[PDB]
């Protein structure tokens, strides 16, 4: 597993059954509310490319450490998207785990390459 | 991790512990409904080849995505079969998340080597 | 990876931090109830050493194909234990995914080497 | 992957793009209840590090096995937490699967490189 440097490397790697890896610096993205200077790593199982035009996957993490409800069972659902033009989000909506009750949700955003890394 | 191009190369792949990685392209593949044109990847953390003649693995998929309740909590269940033929399907069934009642279904079929690719 | 033939190499592979994965061969595998011949292959993101003499894992596998209640949601927990002389067993617990009732429950027994495989 | 000696090995490992499995040989960790001498091994999908100080994963595992309730369906939801100064700590917590209500916890204290270990 390398640095997918651009679209195509991505694009190339899951046509080819390689397993991605993203990797987020959050000081790097921007975000409505302030996020603690964090990297994150998470390797889905599954990843889609959309019409040669975007790539997408999503993560459902179980947590009792979110912020907006400490302690309690959480689900952290984040969507991943990545634009052919390097335009990265990641939206984070906070599920109550027993119930599915949406809590609260956010969102940030990067670039590909600078916040917003792809290895596989 | 290279293409497993046939049937008998994927069943030694599994033999041989191997984790296996579906590809799909499924604007090569045929569905009652059409699908947009989309790469799909998955690598399930189980598989099983039964008799000598199909592989078998499943993906429950976690989504607020989906089509038939956008913003709802579901799972995108996908089971996987491929014959000694090389004859793929890959069925979805949509369940509520919290309740798992079924909210729908489809299938797409597919070619080895052509729509379904496989890696390992 | 490669196949881990004795008791201390897969002891060794887990201190070692490997992911290990379970090729087994159904056939050449003892249990009460007849099972159809299938390569089963699992791989768990955890695993244990008890003592040095037990090597135990654990797999919840989500399913709609389970025979004791075809096409409703179940879990397929299976509970993998391979003891220092290399006698595997395999007990399998089958919930209903929704309330988590026990609906049946089966077992099956293998030799490390000849129907229980080990990868890392 | 390889042994990550140094809490900065770890940091780059994670930056770039590497899984992590953790190692835990809890003999060589102190606990508040004596726990039984087994080694375990998890890797999670997902790790952070936070701000340049601390490495932080988690693990929900799904058992039947555990102490607290033998038998009954239940999620052993373990923290890992690793310092800068090479101090390690597990904190597991105990739910009901169907429920989520807690039926108890524990905490692991452990040294990088001692009894908590780490490879990517």
């Amino acid at each position: 597993a390398v640095e997918l440097n651009t679209f195509q490397n991505i694009v190339d790697a899951i046509a080819e059954g390689k397993r991605i890896t993203f990797v987020i610096n959050l000081k790097k993205c921007t975000s409505e509310m302030p996020l603690n200077s964090a990297i994150v790593s998470v390797t889905p199982n599954a990843v889609m490319v959309i019409g040669d035009s975007r790539v997408t996957a999503s993560d459902r993490h179980f947590t009792l450490d979110d912020p907006l409800a400490r302690g309690t069972p959480m689900f952290d659902y984040s969507k991943f998207n990545l634009d052919s033009e390097g335009d990265a989000s990641i939206k984070t909506t906070v599920l109550n785990a027993s119930s599915y009750e949406r809590l609260g949700s956010y969102q940030m955003n990067c670039k590909l390459g600078d916040g917003f890394k792809v290895f596989g």
